[PDB]
């Protein structure tokens, strides 16, 4: 539901996610991280299922943030993959991959994996 | 480095990725998978580092595809995270996460993980 | 601390983990899952850091379960990777990979990824 | 199928894996990594499906290495999960998770993920 996803959300680390869900399945917005080599807001883009199943199944979605803005550049990018569950306590449960640019010899250790849960603010 | 990402890429499964990289960090294009509950092309959007390091490091990037188009709807989405390495034989090395919409009872088995390598051949 | 890890633990899905930590860094025990194509107990084996850092860092560890016992065989195996944090509320936080045996053509979809948090029972 | 797992295997990085597969599902041996905060050999233990399916499916397995031995202690552990495929050129295809001990404040960046392919060459 675009109106379900659209809004301001926060995760367990204190980071902010502001997103707008479009009728064509597009997601656009900004992300502010509470941790890492990051400062201020960064641009995010993604996609979601705009015609989900009418049962109690979640809405699949995903988005990306490249950690470069006009103030800092960490030479890394993160992608979040998960689903939106709406209702009184709507949540977006995700798993993420954070890849840093490295030399070919240090590539084996270029990707971190984790999970974040977002709660929507009214 | 830079521009080199724009083009048509293919992975080991035979899927096709057509992308345009914008000067300020955006990635836009279409994806066609050779496997799965998919048929024809789907829209993709992502981001990449438009000012990478000057030592011999790769260019970090990522993108997403929601598997719904005029033909089918698989009620799932995949995100690829990796880095671009240019040179005589450029490649994009990635790891991906594919999440399907499920009921809460099946949420523990909603996400698949894999890796894909793309080249221009 | 072998005495810290050794014990009975439960995760958020209602599954049971019984383990013994050895002086040489070995982990042995049984696992009972609340979900999936599984029934009864399964054998588990793993390793942990038996000489961790003396600061507030966790103790790294990991273990594996192949889902075959004398009653059922699901032709799959799971590995849990994480760390032990002790104190009053001791927890083992993990991320896991579940791989199923498949034909080469369906290999791209052979592995699931998730996370489990275990609480120790007294 | 079966016995074929016992032996010496090498991955793309040049690391060496020496394992013994027991009739009832156990895996035991040593590992030597070519990269990282490691030197010499380390002990490994795991499990595999000792009765796989009869169609053309692979054999599921997994194993763990805590990176402490008489020489160094990196305060980390890695687990590999994958499947064994036998034939003229057998391989073990895996995805791994490497967790380092951290303070709670750094727990968000404690785990690395990757993939390794092992062959007997
Ligand atoms: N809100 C979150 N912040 C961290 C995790 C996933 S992305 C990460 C921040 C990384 C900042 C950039 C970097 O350090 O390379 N969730
Ligand atoms: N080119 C690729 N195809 C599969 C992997 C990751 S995404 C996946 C296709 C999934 C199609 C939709 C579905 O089956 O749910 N790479
Ligand atoms: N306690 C847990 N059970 C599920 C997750 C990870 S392992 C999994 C059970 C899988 C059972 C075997 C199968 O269905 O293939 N945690
Ligand atoms: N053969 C491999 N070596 C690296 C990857 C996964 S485990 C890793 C070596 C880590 C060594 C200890 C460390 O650096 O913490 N595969």
């Amino acid at each position: 539901a675009e109106a379900g996803i659209t809004g301001t959300w926060y995760n367990q680390l204190g980071s902010t996610f502001i997103v707008t869900a479009g009728a064509d399945g597009a997601l656009t917005g900004t992300y502010e991280s509470a941790v890492g080599n990051a400062e201020s807001r960064y641009v995010l883009t993604g996609r979601y299922d705009s015609a989900p199943a009418t049962d109690g199944s979640g809405t699949a979605l995903g988005w990306t943030v490249a950690w470069k803005n006009n103030y800092r550049n960490a030479h890394s990018a993160t992608t979040w993959s998960g689903q939106y569950v709406g209702g009184a306590e709507a949540r977006i449960n995700t798993q993420w991959l954070l890849t840093s640019g490295t030399t070919e010899a240090n590539a084996w250790k270029s990707t971190l994996v984790g999970h974040d849960t977002f709660t929507k603010v009214k």
